[PDB]
């Protein structure tokens, strides 16, 4: 079935808990010190199911009072839609006003409003106040239909059961394919079970069995087993509010605000790039409202529209994420569009610059914030919750053993490689791999293709060298290499303690003026030849010993040898005895 979450908004006493009791069945508040004052105290659940649309409407009604809109802001949050309730005798009340704002600031769209106590009102007043709503709602562009009931009588309860299916009908959901993200209500421990916490599915679907993050404290745990309203699942999904078994969870290290995450889906942070029409005084510091969790932050002004937000706790969220801000003594301010969690940048400058790609190219925005590093999909989707757009990338970038590199860093770089690398080259023989990381990071994903495309670097060793094939014999080292390789075949050990570098030494076994012989013998090639027909000289009759009289050499030496010329073709080991091949 479908799975869809609405919240009750309100002014205080005007009907809202009473309502929901009467169109759910279920008591929101169930918590005595309820019924005794009749007033519902903090966030409170229920559901309502459609059968014949076949979705679950879970609901969370909220608290009236001011003293409890942090509650609930929390409430709110996650809700696709918002059951706005009004009390005609009261008319349009500020907490009316706040709530329906702070859905709005929280990006909802859809609802019902609610003319409550139609028992206790005569149809004039009723009308009047139905008209008073109206003009409200398209105030503040969030119409909805109206249904006049009585919680009490019962009247027309059913012609709202109706509007809101026939709303739901009209929503879609497309949450259920994001990553898993569950917003934690509380958490508690259940006797032969363990740690369960309970929240509202916000994006993804969990099933049993499947591995997720309590993110905050940051422990992994295989969901044991989990149910929705006294019921067992073992599927649960954005819209649905789900209780999770995660035992590796102490319960009382979690409250609300905690997330449920598939692992690595995800990204800390405390800079944000946002978007709000509330102009913020770098001053004073302002909360900042949402996956029912308060934060407090400081802001700094990047152009208008357009604000930096430093937090005071790292935070999980997403690109797109509505926020909702309040002044330091806890009025409505406004909400905030998340344009970029995790910048690297807090400098104005670069911001500015790129707003035209932040906001209608975020891969472009991406591809500057590091250009280097490129871009790996499966990052995007980490901070967006959706995988890129193949064109954003296209005509723009050309990538290369997986990550997205936008063709322009390339040739940015290709003149800082080999500016560096010819005037380095100038007076050594070469520059260190390492060396280029001073600078340039690792490149090693790339650095093949810059070099791949420069033809004339090659890398040996722990070197870089430009192609300079008649330095090798104006070499130094290379001379007495090959000086020291007149005394015989020599051990690499050494030849490499005499201190000549291995880039010579291998350089030269490339370029064929020494050979490897045993795994660690070494030979120049003009003793090579010398030995090779010092060998003919026996004819092609050619057995071991009769090489050891030959060559003088023991067969420490000799054998390695031998079997070089086997390599080479030069000699077939056929027994006892070798032959020079045809
Ligand atoms: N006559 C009449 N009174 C109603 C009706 N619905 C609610 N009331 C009265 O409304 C008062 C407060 O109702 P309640 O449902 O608590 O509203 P609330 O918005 O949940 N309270 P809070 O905002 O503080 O959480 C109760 O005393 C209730 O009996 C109705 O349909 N008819
Ligand atoms: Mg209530």
């Amino acid at each position: 079935m479908k799975y869809i979450l609405f919240a009750t908004a309100g002014h205080v006493d005007h009907g809202k808990t009473t309502l929901i009791k009467t169109l759910t069945g279920i008591d929101t508040d169930r918590l005595p010190e309820e019924k005794k004052r009749g007033l519902s105290i903090d966030i409170g659940f229920a559901y309502i199911d459609f059968p014949d649309i076949n979705t679950r409407l879970e609901i969370i009604d909220v608290p009236g009072h001011e003293r409890f809109i942090k509650n609930a802001i929390a409430g709110i949050c996650s809700a696709s839609g918002l059951i706005l309730v009004v009390d005609p005798n009261e008319g349009i009340m500020p907490q009316t006003i706040e709530h329906l704002r702070v859905a709005k600031s929280f990006g909802i769209k859809h609802g019902i409003a609610v003319l409550t106590k139609m028992d206790k009102v005569d149809e004039e007043l009723a009308h009047i106040a139905e008209e008073e709503l109206i003009a409200f709602l398209e105030k503040e562009e969030m119409n909805m239909e109206i249904v006049k009931v009585s919680a009490v009588t019962g009247q027309g309860i059913e012609d709202l059961k109706n509007s809101i299916k026939k709303l739901l009908e009209s929503i879609n959901n497309l949450n259920k394919h994001k990553p898993l993200r569950i917003f934690v209500d509380s958490a508690f421990v259940v006797k032969g079970y363990g740690t369960v916490l309970r929240g509202s599915c916000f994006e993804g679907e969990v099933k049993e069995g499947d591995k997720v993050v309590v993110e905050p404290i940051g422990v992994i745990s295989r969901v044991r087993k989990m149910q929705n309203h006294g019921v067992f699942v073992k599927k649960a999904v954005a819209g649905e509010r789900i209780a999770l078994n995660l035992p590796e969870v102490d319960a009382k290290k979690v409250k609300r605000g905690f997330l449920i995450l598939k692992p690595e889906s995800y990204e800390k942070s405390n800079v944000l790039i946002v978007k709000t029409e509330i102009d913020l005084k770098p001053g004073k510091i302002y909360q900042v409202f949402f996956g029912m969790r308060e934060t407090v932050g400081k802001i700094s002004v990047i152009d208008k529209g357009i604000y930096l937000v430093r937090l005071k706790e790292n935070a999980i969220v997403r690109r797109g994420d509505k926020l909702v801000v309040l002044d330091s003594s806890g009025n409505f301010l406004g909400g905030a569009e998340v344009l970029h969690p995790k910048v690297r940048v807090t400098k104005k400058a670069f911001i500015k610059k790129n707003i035209k790609d932040l906001l209608e190219n975020f891969e472009c925005y991406l591809l500057k914030e590091r250009g280097p590093i490129g871009l790996k999909l499966e990052f995007f989707k980490r901070i967006t919750g959706v995988s890129p757009k193949v064109a954003n990338l296209k005509p723009e970038s050309i990538e290369i053993r997986g990550v997205y590199y936008l063709k322009g860093f390339i040739e940015n770089l290709k003149l800082k490689i080999k500016k560096f690398l010819d005037t380095e080259l100038q007076n050594a023989f070469g520059v260190d791999k390492e060396k280029v990381k001073s600078m340039f990071s690792l490149n090693e994903e790339l650095l093949k293709y810059i070099l791949d495309e420069l033809k004339t670097y090659k890398i040996v060793n722990e070197l870089i060298i430009d192609e300079r094939k008649s330095d090798l014999e104006k070499n130094e080292d290379f001379q007495k290499l090959m000086s020291i390789l007149k005394g015989g075949i020599k051990e690499e050990r050494e030849i490499i303690l005499e201190g000549i570098p291995k880039e010579i030494l291998t350089l030269s076994i490339k370029r064929k003026y020494a050979h490897r012989i045993g795994e660690y013998l070494i030979i120049s090639d003009e003793l090579l030849k010398k030995y090779i027909n010092e060998l003919k000289e026996l004819g092609k009759t050619f057995n071991v010993q009769q090489a050891k009289n030959k060559l003088g050499l023991t067969r420490k030496y000799l054998i390695p040898l031998l079997e070089y010329l086997d390599y080479l073709g030069l000699t077939v080991r056929e027994g006892n005895e070798r032959r020079w091949k045809r």
